[PDB]
């Protein structure tokens, strides 16, 4: 626990190791003919003192639970990521060769099917997010020795989501916590804003709560001894380092940003690098303190059935609220993040019963999610985090990259469609099943009642992947009985007959306005087939094919959504060809405005009134 | 033009008015049921000085192009905004009591149907971001005496996207633009992580090259005199305020927020505020220097036709910078912003020939969209931002507010799909069809070659909305004949005979790959029809329909983005129910991975040899 102050022969050593690391990033790029040297070469000192000095981690298993974590946030310093795990004997030396192969797991940037990267980086400022939730999580759930590294860029450094992490680590005293600025005065195209200007990074990270401490990014020693000492808050070293470190010629110049040496220029200057080495020994990792717990992964199982009845009204966002307070008994693995709306997505009712285990993340959705993702690495949380669902487009590339970073995280968002009412537009979800449909890993839940929402959290607890759940404010009516079964990718029949005439597909809101127009229809001797998705990916296909079969071939489907990315373009791609099926489409068709829910869905088409009256033009 | 110095009795009048204006927003959210009084009575003081002291405009034209700006983030304050252009004599009393009614425009929050509003807010943390665009724009472009102000909350400075627009302004020395900060303790859920360390919000402010002045944000003078002296800095006052200012039992107090007061509590909490004001005399606004130049409003045509060969090799991503730096050359009210992209998308070529109209935006894509809207508003500038398609996701809420803000902005995003190759999935755009078809006023481009992409730039210039450009990496040839017709709406056919047996779409390098399947099939004697949709949104459905029907019925879609509201759903929601059509679809399934671009075509199933392989199977 106490700091070994290294001697001159570990300075050199870790001299030397950072040449080395300098050398493979070069050979990787020129080898792959892309990449980007001169970002890896700004970071070599940082790499070797992290790795073989101050870090703790099992060499032969980095997933280990018990290990310091270090997150790449310049993701497109990967070259030198793959050079330390080689170093430290990890990778084969030869496999470094071989970076960018589509016969090679060493890609562009790093990606969880490497056993050394927890989360995919790449797209800039997202890193430190998930470090946040690292450290949280190491702190406060596993309550384990492990610290938690984040290596950023400078003009990474512009990211707004960087100073959303920056304040939450504050706020939450993560002092196993350390970010490093690699200040080497250029981004990609130009210098960073602040170029060299060390005192104005200093005062940044300290007014935002952070110990900040200046360095030479290029001196061993000064690295060992920042990293060394005893933390009291987040700590950010701001190393003033140059891009290009050791490449002469390119060693702090423009134009050199994601280029790699050609062949010619890389065997001349390797020669020069090598020449700095004094010896080929190897340093050795260090172990880590094995003082993380086990945690249960066992499927989780809701202590009891919903408890509502038919009949009852109740807003799918309060049974959000209900149902995760409840799942929350049934696993100690759940956690709850909010972005300052607890009180509108009813996830103060998990904050009530499970203090600790509700993370308040402000107003700040793009954090929010990637702390999500951080916490969910090595299977140590499932968490759950919650806004107004038009609140997660803020988070959509925290959200694209957590795909990529095959994270188990779910999301609820509350207050979709045009049924939230006098608020307006800039409240309304009417994107959410577009954006959420589009990521690859996604499963979208839309409840349309109680019930139907708590199976919802139930399920998403137990699915991988990136899951929504779409939740709503108006009070319907509980329609399913409480031992109803639930299934991804398993739609709902709730009103049907021999003499259907159109297959409706609803949900939510629209599933209570298909039912309203049913009865509606009832009353000319006009039944109707009601359809509820469950789930709008995966969508249940066969069930609506063999509905329309039994209603004339038709479907009209109606949502409380824009027509691009849906329900209606789901439904249409699925049945698309399918002989005798016609799909008629109810959606919002422009950006809405203020009014109560019901005159709302009157006025863009959507309501009771506007389903039974496209059902009658298709009978005619 | 001298400060003057108020007497005793215009502050006594700007007290009057604050407290007209808390009543006003008192009795409009009590008579729609809904709304933010406690939000608003802080910021009362506030408003009451920048509308009658400080701010130059002319009160019946709020649209006038040079008057002051203000910037309304926090958008639920709408009834106090509402309550001063009642106040300044624009807006009849009478129709504040209308709020959030759907026969009403004064909605829940500001929207652009109401001539003093200029963007939507409601997404908190957007504001300063437009304002900087307006303060940019006035200072470089308008060069006028105008100045910009925008009211901010203290929960909302948890969104980095603040943050982005505060480095924004101090990088670009904005001296005509002032924050107000209104610290009033409470968010919307429990306090504001900072409540009233005043001087921690200095120091971030500070940090971040601010003159930072702190002040009792319920004091006129203090207010006046904090607003009445410029600088040569963007200027933060830093306002100490208590939420619900001036109703007793509820300042200071949670569980407020977005509560109106009921009527009985409405009606004595008023009476006592109105014992306070000491004379209904209204002040009267002050009209401004009438110093902004004219703008021309024609319409914006390229200086000559294109001027490629039909076989040379360009990437769309380098067609985009020519184009874009050619239509340069045509009118001065295009402007080009980039997120230290420029060297990948070639916005470079534009920032070379006419540099003082492009706007580095460093590593910052909300703020950067945020700057491109507020440039647009009162038709100042016609602006092009740009970086790859993949990081505007991390904007899709700021491009989502632009549609509700009615805003003409231009984005152009390149490496699209996996055909950028080795860099991999972080960098790929797949889903950034699905989220610009989303939005509801978006046109969506995706040029095939050099020729279309000129097009699309000089079209996309002309067009209202949110015009999206989609780029792409690999050199393709040029198929168009430099004087080919291009229309927003209409595709092309690129080949076609009597005997063809599918019609395939495709788009950018799937147009290529189409083409290249064509010939391969030939030697198997089949003929396909090859169909380049040219824009995704509004799409060709008649030409699709009429090609189809050409070629028994059978379209095949092939597309380098995800399967979920893409080009194939577009065509399948546009043709589902026709008689004898059926679609067959191939696009990405899942994320990728890297490799040589031809490499990742094939693995993901949308190369030539997939196309092949997908007619010869359905032609059985
Ligand atoms: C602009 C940019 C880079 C420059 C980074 O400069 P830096 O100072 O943070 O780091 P180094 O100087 O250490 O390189 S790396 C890069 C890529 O596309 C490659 O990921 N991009 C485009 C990019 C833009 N926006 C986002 C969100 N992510 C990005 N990766
Ligand atoms: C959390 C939140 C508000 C609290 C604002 O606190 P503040 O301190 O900035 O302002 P005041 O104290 O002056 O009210 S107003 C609000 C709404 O949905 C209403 O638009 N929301 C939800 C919200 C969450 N996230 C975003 C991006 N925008 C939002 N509007
Ligand atoms: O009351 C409902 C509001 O929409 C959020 O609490
Ligand atoms: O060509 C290399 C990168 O993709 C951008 O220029
Ligand atoms: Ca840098
Ligand atoms: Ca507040």
């Amino acid at each position: 626990e106490s700091y070994h102050k290294p001697d001159q022969q570990k300075l050199q050593a870790l001299k030397d190791t950072a040449n080395r690391l300098r050398i493979s990033s070069i050979q990787a790029t020129t080898a792959a003919g892309s990449g980007h040297p001169t970002s890896c070469c700004s970071a070599a000192e940082i790499m070797a003192v992290l790795f073989f000095h101050t870090m703790r981690y099992k060499s032969q298993d980095p997933r280990n639970p018990h290990n310091d974590r270090f997150v790449l946030s310049k993701g497109h310093a990967a070259p030198i990521l793959y050079a330390v795990w080689a170093e430290a004997g990890f990778l084969a030396e030869a496999e470094l060769l071989n970076l960018r192969k589509i016969s090679s797991d060493l890609d562009g940037h790093p990606v969880p099917k490497q056993a050394f990267t927890d989360v995919a980086t790449g797209s800039l400022g997202q890193g430190l997010g998930a470090a946040c939730g690292m450290a949280y999580t190491g702190k406060y759930f596993d309550k384990a020795s492990y610290r938690v590294y984040c290596l950023l860029g400078d003009g990474e450094l512009s990211e707004g989501s960087v100073w959303e992490a920056m304040a939450f680590a504050s706020i939450y005293k993560l002092d196993n916590l350390v970010a490093i600025l690699d200040i080497n005065r250029l981004g990609q195209s130009d210098p960073a804003p602040l170029q060299h200007q060390m005192d104005i990074y200093q005062k940044r990270c300290e007014a935002f709560g952070w110990h900040a401490i200046i360095v030479d990014g290029h001196s061993v020693e000064e690295l060992c001894k920042a990293f060394g000492q005893a933390k009291h808050q987040p700590t950010a070293i701001i190393a003033k380092t140059f891009k290009g470190r050791g490449i002469t010629g390119v060693e702090d110049k423009e134009s050199w940003h994601g280029k790699p040496l050609p062949k010619n220029m890389a065997e001349q200057i390797i020669q020069e690098i090598y020449s700095q080495i004094q010896s080929k020994k190897k340093i050795l990792a260090t172990p880590p303190q094995e003082d993380a717990p086990s945690v249960d992964i066992a499927n989780i199982r809701m202590p009891s059935l919903p408890s509502y009845k038919v009949g009852d009204k109740i807003a799918t966002r309060k049974a959000y609220g209900q149902a995760l307070a409840k799942l929350g008994h049934a696993s100690d693995r759940i956690i709850a993040l909010d972005g300052d709306t607890k009180n509108s997505t009813f996830s103060e009712i998990f904050k009530k019963e499970h203090p600790d285990r509700f993370i308040e993340c402000y107003i700040a959705e793009q954090n929010m999610v990637s702390i999500a993702v951080g916490c969910a690495t090595r299977n140590r949380t499932v968490p759950f985090c919650s806004t107004f669902a038009a609140f997660f487009t803020r988070a959509f590339d925290q959200i694209r990259m957590a795909a990529i970073s095959e994270s188990n995280i779910n999301l609820c968002g509350s207050h979709c469609g045009v049924s939230i009412g006098e608020d307006g537009p800039s409240q309304m979800a009417l994107e959410d099943l577009a954006m959420f449909r589009s990521v690859p890993t996604s499963t979208v839940f839309y409840p349309s009642d109680g019930v139907a929402t708590e199976k919802a959290v139930e399920l998403a607890a137990n699915t991988k992947g990136i899951c929504f759940i779409r939740t709503s404010r108006p009070e319907n009516a509980i329609i399913y009985n409480n031992n109803e079964d639930f299934q991804v990718g398993q739609a709902k029949v709730v009103l049907k007959s021999k003499d259907d005439q159109v297959t409706v597909i609803g949900a939510g809101v629209t599933l209570h306005e298909a039912l309203a127009a049913a009865e509606l229809l009832k009353k000319e001797k006009i039944n109707i087939r009601v359809l509820d998705p469950f789930t709008i990916k995966p969508l249940d296909r066969k069930l609506i094919l063999d509905s329309a079969r039994a209603t004339k071939g038709r479907i009209l489907t109606v949502e409380d959504h824009y027509y691009e990315g849906g329900i209606g373009e789901a439904v249409s791609s699925a049945v698309v060809g399918e002989p005798g099926i016609t799909v008629t489409h109810l959606a919002v068709n422009r950006v809405p405005r203020s009014g109560k829910p019901a005159e709302l869905l009157k006025m863009f088409g959507i309501d009771r009134d506007a389903i039974a009256q496209a059902v009658r033009g298709l009978i005619t």
